[PDB]
């Protein structure tokens, strides 16, 4: 099996808030530095996209990011209700089930 | 429609962008590896379609989104999100 899906359900250790944060390529490593502050509650999906499981209002997170990276920074923050995904990295698969629930 | 965010790894960015063109003005590219799509499509169907076309071993994430907040220099993204999301 390499296809998976989660309804990102707030049950037990899985927090209520499910966020996908996207920046432009130019700002990739700056956003990564910031995202690492959320510890095991985030994962980097690509150079410019992260998933974060945190109970934070998206507008509040946006203000927090803009205060740190600059008010003219591009960012998109989505609240997600599901995820459907594929990988062949057996180790990333395990991180992901637990992170997604 | 449904509101989807599609993410791929950096190594597949060109292939994904070519695929995403089929969705016309209903998609916008957010970064080299992320798109927004406003489309009535079942995420597993979209996944099967991408894997049949880009390769079965391809990493991909498709999220269903319920809200977006953004600040952007990309006029096409701003317009697409503000008009289509809801
Ligand atoms: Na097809």
């Amino acid at each position: 099996h390499h296809h998976h899906s989660s309804g990102l359900v707030p049950r037990g250790s899985h927090m209520a808030g499910n966020l996908v944060i996207v920046c432009r390529d130019q700002d990739a490593d700056a956003f990564d530095q910031l995202m690492q502050e959320y510890g095991s509650f985030q994962t980097r999906l690509s150079s410019t996209a992260w998933y974060l499981n945190m109970n934070i209002v998206p507008e509040t997170l946006q203000e927090d990011i803009l205060e740190r990276v600059g008010k003219y920074t591009t960012l998109y923050i989505f609240e997600a209700t599901s995820v459907t995904y594929n990988t062949i990295d057996s180790n990333a698969a395990e991180t992901l089930s637990t992170l997604f629930g």
